[PDB]
DNA sequence: TCACCTGAACCGGTTTCTCACAGC
DNA sequence: GCTGTGAGAAAC
RNA sequence: ACUCGCCUCAGAAGAUAGGGAGAGUAACGGACGUAAGCGUCAAGACCACCAGAGGGUCACCGUAGAUGAGUAAUCAUCUGCCCAUCUAUAUGGGUGGUUCCCGGUUCAGGUGAA
């Protein structure tokens, strides 16, 4: 009973700004955690293959590699979610650090060196939350997908094994959930954009969305059979922005009842 | 590279807490 | 001049 | 002067504008520069800022009214009328105004121009 209603926006300049850096940082944070997990994994079978030119049976080490687990920090895998407990905010905070050490005077260059880290300046905490999951949503996603593809479960033609993302290789996109502030007519604004300087207060046509800190966007299509459609018993569940070319399309997920 | 299709498979978030209010 | 609403971070 | 179309703005097929083309009295093919490449330009109406940049509205919703929101341009909500469309026993209703739209996320092919 689930459906999708899919328009095609038509942003303004200061939104594809922000599209852009939520397409870039669910990038970096989906780097982030393949890297990691490619990292474990060849330490894992590096391990496996050692210990098996000895003639080792797997079941017998099973509980080894489970005390193992508890023991080295280096021999476990990870969620969307520890990743982003035990690893995101640390350099979240390390950015924040270097923000605010930059502006009392010292050198940017030893402070933030381009060698070791591609970004020009800090900026791990200044983007919004959930586009940040987004990523370690997606990249949990693409693991499970292979181990599954690996062991017993994924029917079909071996699913590769994880891959890089690339700009201009790969799509561009990411979804938000509920609740958090979204809907089509008859939806408020959001405070302090440039729209409610005006005065506007609720969404009056039927050209107009709803998506979160982003504000309200206008789309091509007609959100009337989104609205009369909402106003039957449906409740929009989330939406998700996606990349083709050079236009931009949002998603919106409804769940009929 | 950047981009586009086939093609298999499987699937479509919840909660707590802090805080800065807009509006008189 | 202060505070119930909204907006958002953070864990999971 | 008239008929045919290659790329381009209108969510996708049918209606209406853009830069250049063609031939005669349908076929054929995007353009500017500056063998490529790479950069650039191609939808009209209203308020702002100092010719041009940024922001809002439409390019889907017969044909009549009224009421609101908006400085506006447009939009929304009710009542008519016509048409189409169905519905159960000449009937009543309900459903609209040129048709359709279910999408994710990854891995692997295949071509494809560069």
């Amino acid at each position: 009973n689930l459906r999708a209603y899919k328009f095609r926006l038509d942003p303004n300049q200061a939104q594809t700004t922000a599209l852009y850096q939520a397409v870039g940082a669910a990038r970096y944070t989906y780097n982030m955690l393949t890297a990691y997990n490619l990292e474990v994994n060849r330490l894992r079978d590096d391990y496996w293959k050692r210990r098996h030119d000895e003639d080792i049976s797997d079941a017998d080490i099973k509980k080894e590699l489970n005390a193992l687990a508890k023991e080295d920090k280096r021999y476990k895998q990870l969620n969307y979610g520890a990743f982003g407990t035990q690893y995101l905010t640390p350099e979240k905070k390390r950015h924040e650090q270097a923000e605010h050490r930059i502006e009392n005077g010292e050198d940017p260059s030893v402070v933030w060196n381009q060698e070791t880290e591609r970004s020009a300046n800090p900026w791990l905490h200044t983007a919004n939350q959930r586009v940040l999951v987004s990523g370690l949503q997606n990249a949990s996603d693409a693991w499970d997908n292979f181990w599954a593809s690996r062991t017993g479960k994924r029917a079909g033609r071996l699913v590769g094994t994880p891959r890089f993302k690339k700009k201009g290789v790969s799509r561009d996109s990411f979804t938000v959930p509920a609740p958090e502030k979204m809907g089509a007519y008859g939806t408020a604004y959001l405070r302090g954009e440039p729209a409610y300087k005006q005065g506007r207060r609720k969404i009056t046509d039927y050209r107009h969305v709803r998506l979160s800190y982003l504000g309200t966007i206008r789309t091509f299509n007609s959100t009337k059979p989104l609205v009369k459609a909402v106003v039957a018993g449906a409740k929009i569940r989330s939406y998700t922005v996606s990349r083709n070319a050079d236009r931009w399309y949002v998603s919106f997920l409804v769940k009929f009842s």
